[PDB]
This record gives structure tokens, sequence and C-alpha cells, in this order.
């Protein structure tokens, strides 16, 4: 049951934690730890505050590059629940202005720092990562995160795992646009051959294509 860590490329680690949700049971969630010299930054938390604390302790004690900032990819409880816990551990949290506003509407805490990328297709660089807003998909505010040195694209919940045809949690999905959002991300990062969904194994670009097909009306 401890959070698991694996190295995906130079300066890039993946964390993976599990939670049990009836009826189907165990489900994984993935995030990234990105080395930034003397410190590291976090791309999405684990399921809960205890697992997120494990990630912070691992960066401090095993990597010996403490996590000092983090980015959060949309306004859902498993992504935004840890804003205060990260704050209490001295991590500067980041999210888009839209994610913060939706977080507050949905009864969640916003990130402490805001990134402005409101137009579909707009990008910003943050801690050496490219942050793209590709339009609504899984959630209206979902962003993706591309690491250009290793060409690793983190898709979060917006990318479905494997060859599934299931859609995951679509309570807040933009079913009109989600397929186009996936194509926007694929076109924005053509060199990224490693794609990380929130809930499955790391894979190639075939999961961008599969997601786009299965979420299209
Ligand atoms: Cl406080
Ligand atoms: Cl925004
Ligand atoms: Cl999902
Ligand atoms: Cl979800």
């Amino acid at each position: 049951k401890p959070v698991e860590f694996v190295k995906l490329g130079t300066g890039v680690w993946m964390h993976t934690g599990y939670k049990v949700v009836p009826p189907w049971g165990n489900i994984r969630t993935n995030g990234l730890i990105i080395e930034r010299g003397d410190y590291s930054v976090l791309v999405d938390t684990a399921w809960n505050d205890a697992q997120t604390a494990e990630i912070v302790a691992w960066a401090k004690d095993t990597l010996q590059k403490p996590i000092r900032a983090s980015i959060h990819t949309h306004a859902h409880s498993d992504k935004m629940g840890g804003m205060d816990a990260l704050h209490m551990l001295g991590v500067e949290t980041f999210a888009t202005d839209l994610t913060n506003r939706l977080a507050i509407e949905r009864g969640l805490m916003p990130a402490k720092n805001v990134l402005n990328i409101s137009e579909i297709g707009s990008q910003i660089e943050w801690e050496g990562l490219t942050i793209l807003y590709p339009g609504g998909g899984h959630s209206e505010d979902n962003i993706v995160v591309n690491e250009g040195v290793n060409n690793i694209l983190f898709g979060g919940c917006m990318i479905r795992p494997g060859m599934t045809t299931s859609l995951g949690n679509i309570d807040d999905a933009n079913l009109g646009y989600w397929s186009k959002a996936v194509e926007n991300a694929a076109n924005a990062f053509p060199d990224s051959q490693i794609v990380i969904p929130s809930h499955g194994k790391p894979a190639g670009r075939e999961i961008l294509k599969n997601t786009a097909y299965i979420t299209r009306p």
C-alpha cells in the first residue's frame, strides 16, 4: 500500500497510489515529481493527504530534492483536496484562474497561486514545463502538462487508460469538446511519445488517439 515511485526520464519520476472504491475496487492515480536543481515540483497529488505526505517525504528524504511547488490539473476533490495539506508542508500550489473559480464553486479550496491561460490553445511555461489549456474535456478547466526534455505528456483524467472504452467519471465532462481537446493536446506536443493518464499505465500516443475516438459524440 505505500505510494510507488518510478523514474520515467532524466529528472522525471512518477508517483502512483491506490484507493479502493466499491463496486470495482482498486484504482490507481498517477502524478509526477520533476527535479529542478536544488528542489523538485509536483504535478498533481495522490488520492488523499496521507499519500501526498508520503510523496513530500520521499522527495525530501530519498531524492533529497524537496518539493517546493505544485500544479493541479482540474477542480475535482481528488486533485484539489490537498491544497491546505500542501500549504502546511510548505509547497506553493498553482492552478489556473478557471480551476480556482470552479474549485470554489464546487466547495473546494483554490490553489495559492494562479496561472492565466484562459483561451483554448494557450500555453505558459512553469518550472520548465509547458502548461496547455486545450479546452474542456473531462472537466471544463482541465489542463495538460508537457515535459520537453524527455517529451513526456501528462494528461491527467482527460486521457483514458489503455484500450478501454469506458469514460471514467463524466459528471463534469464537456462531451461536445472533449475529443477536440485531446486532438489539441496531440497537435501541441507532437514530440511526446510518452503519455501519462491519471488511471492507467504510462503508454504511447495510441491512448491519445483511443481517448479521442471513444469520447466523441
Ligand atoms: Cl493555516
Ligand atoms: Cl484561466
Ligand atoms: Cl476519471
Ligand atoms: Cl475524476
